[PDB]
């Protein structure tokens, strides 16, 4: 009944707001503003980086591989959020521990391209918790291999804010993404989908009944799903790039 | 021969008292008031639900009902397994055998005995402490509300055979000792003692209730009714399992319901 | 009267002999040999004990503690023709359900033991309803905490043997030890005491008649008592010491 | 709070499921026969060592056991830092007090968790296909006689305490968030999650065993015998490169021991 998928839509909602504190409706306040209590420090070049650098991984390499592997160290930071979110759906623990475990690995890098999103506008990102907004501008001006590496992530994030999710919304998107059927190597796939199935009817609701006018939004949303492929695709396309063409290492496992 | 059938009669009767302290006949005084002792406290929504379980002085609601029938489903496990080593024959079977009974028999044990728990309107819970009604139960939010009513489905129509605790002692000891469980090693042993449990449940229907026709054939019938219980409730669980959060049961139920039918 | 005791006397015989197939007499024409029709296999060592082992539990364990798991589920076994014995006991039946309970829980390892000495001699004991017969030295040379079980089994047991009593006898001991007044959260000791007088009554003139040349048979009898007790403190004791110390677990409820 | 507790107990349980696939549970059924797929070949000598060597079909012997330890010790150094990964609040940390973490606590995890596979006659080897026995291991010429006796001296003692896998995966992330490592920069936000742990620890062991008197200190205690086989194995490891031709560890192995105390 729709009163179940409600209740399904709020419990997710909770787990989210547990999971992630900082959340879209926080971002957005800071990436615009609202009562300026504390506006975020902004890196908009070498120099500004350095300024707030000594202002708060520390100083002994290329800023621009500094800045490459403190996008590591914060991703693998978010895919412990990232799992204990998982724990509180529906179904979830209850599946083979080995699934769990294929269902994060696949799962963990759309979903932080899906919640980088929140984080960014047009012209830049919110760092160190909301402290700090980094320019896309600076970011873009980086050395050759890494001046590209987060223009496909702001390239995405700009036309996926364009459908004005909010956190209700995300809540349940995310969890669409992680009981996904299609990952590699997984044992029981009828199990994965039964559960799928349920969140997409609660998702397509939830839409329906937050965004009326916004006509197939249920649709463009999955379509998004597969821009969030291509960018995790092109991103590990990336990373054998560097993998084979530095000097550089000392990478989180 | 009809001396040893009573006996055997007597014996089971004398052990399902030593065994089971919630016996049919004082729900009944309970359920009646033929008891002036202490009535119990009725349970029918959820502000008399939160007076129920905060009378304690002299997770959510769904879960939190599903979690005590899990609690007590155990202690009847304990019971009916202390009642079948006092089967004649029981203890003497094949170990493997022993615990495949126990497996099997289980459950269709704690609905037959739940039926004397409940009237069309409700179930006695906590040692008899309270009362929860059938529409509280077929209220809960969706799988939950699913658990309870088959049960009183079946109560029901089981009551109106008016079994007493007598009769129940031998019926119990029959669907212990079935044969066609899977798995067992040594099937016609177990039969035998089957029989011989059938002949003395026959024997005591006849004796106990002689104007009630065929109520042998139709005690009989309810072993189908009682079956399909349990597949019902096993599918149950499988729903819970993709619609709940963390559950994982006791490790005694888990065993019990491990690669179960 | 000596006739009404002397009635006593032969019911308890004949419920004994109904109750209990493997009797004093024809486990002694085993331990010796009267017409050997069907002699027992005696288990004296490792090797021996697997070749009977696939010749009638089973094996995927320490042999010890296959064998003190065995000791477990035959006390089981015999603890339902111990009840249905207890039965027939003039009186018990008509006690308080409560305390018939009580009566067999804290009697049921004394008569186990008693009635063990009727399968033993000095050398062994007979095993699977008499078709076979282990050694008191292959049970002796079992892992440290399993090789110190049955010893004190054995020694009760020659010491008890040199008694020579019968069934006829043993069936009113064994029935005298069953209405003990003194068992720990018994509700109505009084009827109980009634009935064990009687039965010492019948076992006093029972040992007079079939013993006269036997000095204080009885008072000797009543002594064994405490051995007994003694006995199952230890075992009991020793069971303590197994539940802490042990990798292995799976015991008859 | 008890449920907060409860819920990290839980999720430290199934990291460790997760990144550990011997446990102490599938040692103790192969050390104890339970299992019935593979029982492990036994070296115990020489002559057995050589066929449990040339067994794939289906240096020197000390030196040739001491690589091994080695290749198996890195294997267990990937295991553990997934294992701590996932400790809420260790990828948190400042990045060099994960590695200081790490570097430090590796070795007192890997002598806690072999003892898994030990009982006093000798150890599991090969992911549990093989038996070296602890006389085999005593016997080794001189120094690497000396590397696996206080191990098995340590184990007997620590399976006395009858943890299981689930008391482990608690009491090992109290190893790794230890705020007493050396070159430590920030000891509070260890302190306090080691804080946490310990509750967690102290609930879990009075709830799985209530009859262990004071199993919380006793344990606690063993933290004591395991920084001593560490500084010892430590000190082994200098005799090693003195006594010994070439050696040289893996490089993860070598940074580990990179001026450790
Ligand atoms: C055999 C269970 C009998 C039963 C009960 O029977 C309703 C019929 C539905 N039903 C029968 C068996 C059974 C098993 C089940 O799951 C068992 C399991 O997962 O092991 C779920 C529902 C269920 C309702 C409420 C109870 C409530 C309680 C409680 O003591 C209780 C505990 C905490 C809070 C409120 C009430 C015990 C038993 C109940
Ligand atoms: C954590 C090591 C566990 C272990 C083992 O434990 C005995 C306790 C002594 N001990 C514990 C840790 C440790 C480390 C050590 O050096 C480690 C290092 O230098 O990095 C030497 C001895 C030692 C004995 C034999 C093994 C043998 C093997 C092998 O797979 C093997 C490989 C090649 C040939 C034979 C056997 C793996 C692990 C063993």
């Amino acid at each position: 009944e729709s009163a179940d998928l409600r209740a399904l839509a709020k419990h997710l909602y909770d787990s989210y707001i547990k999971s992630f504190p900082l959340t879209k409706a926080k971002a957005r306040a800071i990436l615009t503003g609202k009562t300026t209590d504390k506006s975020p420090f902004v890196i908009y070049d070498m120099n500004s980086l350095m300024m707030g650098e000594d202002k708060i991984q520390e100083q002994s390499k290329e800023v621009a591989i500094r800045i490459f592997q403190g996008c590591q160290f914060r991703s693998v930071e978010a895919v412990q959020e990232i799992t204990e979110y998982a724990k509180s759906i529906p179904g979830f623990v209850n599946l083979d521990l080995n699934d769990q475990v294929t269902l994060l690995k696949y799962g963990v890098h759309e979903i932080i391209y899906t919640m980088l999103a929140s984080l960014m506008n047009k012209d830049g990102v919110l760092i160190s918790e909301g402290q700090g907004f980094m320019t896309r501008e600076f970011l873009k001006s980086l050395r050759k291999p890494f001046g590209d590496f987060m223009e496909p992530k702001f390239e995405f994030a700009v036309k996926f804010n364009a459908l004005e999710l909010d956190d209700s919304d995300l809540a349940i998107f995310i969890a669409v993404i992680i009981l996904s059927g299609d990952r590699p190597g997984l044992l029981n796939v009828k199990p994965i989908e039964d559960i799928q199935d349920n969140l997409l009817q609660a998702l397509e609701l939830q839409l329906k009944l937050n965004h009326p006018e916004s006509s197939q939004l249920f649709a463009k949303l999955l379509q998004k799903m597969t821009d969030l492929r291509q960018i995790v695709t092109e991103h590990v396309q990336l990373l054998q790039v560097i993998k084979k063409t530095e000097t550089d290492m000392s990478l989180h496992p």
